[PDB]
């Protein structure tokens, strides 16, 4: 009769323990869930680094190429600077001989002219000669294409990994 | 005599005067070839620059497209745990309820009340709950992580030879 009530009392006690078992288990799951979140982020942060480091490498080759192009630009515009120099001289010197020859025929009838005149006939001049210079187009093309040949091979790697 | 000389000079002067303009035209010519050289260089930098921008867009996809794949798995697994939590909470509740019921019932002291509360307790499991093991798929993740390294290295090696 009253055995039933006392069984219930004891059961109550066991229940209390089951509840905690459940509460431990619930906390346990919430914690395995965080661990999982941590390990994910970890691996994302890891793969994020690769790409950063990839970008550093691309950024070098880009700069290193750019410079190679600019070095050529500079190479060539230097040659022209040297040609410019040479041409200005040619101009001013020819200018001087014009000025000489002209002011010589100022005084055509002095006896001294026939002497000065024949001297100036020996002083001949000639046009200015731009030599052929240009940007090395094979070198540049070579690069431009070649950086494409990278893009495409980077594309094809992103292929097989993904 | 002096007839011929002066006339030679006249002709010379006009050869010269014209060569002076040749020289000024030649000077303008080089300044213009220099701009052209500047324009063509810049073009080619600006073009080289675009490749790399486009390269970066491609790297930026794969990166995000991989990241998602990892996050999708995270979600996959935390969903399984959500389902386990659900199972466990429902257990806790059924028990906690029946404790509260049985408890306030001992106020009243009806041995039928008891028989009933006894039969309710027979329909509640007495065993632990079975947490199965849920794991992030490690092959899938390693697979990626290493594989993005396998990219870095092959991108490095392209940049090598495609730069010497």
């Amino acid at each position: 009769s009253a055995d039933l009530e006392a069984t219930l009392r004891h059961k109550l006690t066991v229940m209390y323990s089951q509840i905690n078992g459940a509460s431990r288990a619930l906390d346990d799951v919430r914690n395995r869930q965080q661990d999982v979140r941590m390990t994910a982020n970890r691996k994302v942060e890891q793969l994020q680094q690769e790409y950063t480091e990839m970008k550093a490498l691309l950024d070098a080759s880009e700069t290193t190429s750019t410079r190679k192009i600019k070095e050529e630009e500079k190479r060539v515009n230097s040659q022209f600077d040297t040609i410019y120099q040479i041409l200005l001289k040619k101009k001013s010197e020819i200018q001087t001989l014009k000025e000489e020859i002209e002011q010589s025929l100022t005084k055509r009838d002095e006896f001294e002219f026939l002497e000065k005149a024949s001297k100036l006939r020996g002083i001949s001049t000639q046009p200015v000669y731009i030599p052929e210079v240009e940007l090395n187009h094979k070198l540049i093309k070579g690069i431009h294409q070649s950086t494409i040949d990278l893009k495409n091979e980077l594309k094809q790697c992103i292929g097989r990994l993904q």
